[PDB]
């Protein structure tokens, strides 16, 4: 399917949910939030991704850690815009469906931004993680 | 049946290539460049739209003109992402295949931008149009 460029650097470990979204639509998203974002984990169907981020709590030594935020997500919602802060790692994430305005996860937004839109839907992440997220992909339906 | 939201201002004439669309996939884009994207034109197997932009010559009274770009897309090539800036009208416009990157149509980069992923390939645009491109929309195959 279609896919957005990687945005972010190239630090972590890659991760890619395309086998995991068989499972389903995207139904959750959960992240951990500070003044950046310090992990992704969204559900396909009832079935969890793993935690991209936040790899050990030793991390506290480079950033805050910051608190658990999960938006669920109804049948027939799906995510149509990602605005993201970036540079050598995600910095924040806000992300809008066709029914909702989400919080930005990352209270600082400093970084260079880009707005992307996924007309009918987000359909998995990929990305880099480690301590936090290195970078994220967005990947459409088709 | 999917599609983006709409990209530009209310100025114009609303255009919409989706009859034209039925002679087939694009095959090409054609569009006209300056500081900003005055014109775009694609053709849908053999077979081209109307001009959408740059209605009269005497346009000279408001902006600039540009250049005729022509962008030929092999056969299975498809667009699957457009970074647009825009604000009143559209003001430049970086179209992207499944095999490249190809060169931005406007060289002043400095509105409102946001990268349109375009699932499944486009399949056709709409939109308004006068002396320059007021707005365009994204219709994916899927």
């Amino acid at each position: 399917q279609v896919a957005s460029e990687y945005l972010g650097g190239p630090g972590g470990d890659a991760f890619d949910d395309k086998a995991l979204a068989q499972n389903g639509d995207i139904t959750r998203i959960e992240m951990q939030c500070t003044d950046v974002a310090t992990y992704i984990k969204l559900r396909y169907g009832k079935v969890d991704s793993r935690q991209w981020g936040w790899a050990n709590e030793n991390c506290i030594q480079w950033s805050k850690k910051g608190v658990k935020v999960v938006h669920e997500l109804s049948s027939g919602e799906y995510i149509t815009s990602a605005i993201v802060t970036y540079g050598k790692y995600v910095q924040s994430i806000t992300f809008k469906t066709n029914k909702r305005t989400l919080p930005r996860c990352g209270t600082s937004a400093t970084e260079k931004s880009v707005t992307v839109l996924i007309p009918g839907g987000l359909k998995y992440i990929s990305g880099r993680w480690g301590c936090r997220i290195d970078g994220l992909r967005f990947h459409a339906k088709c």
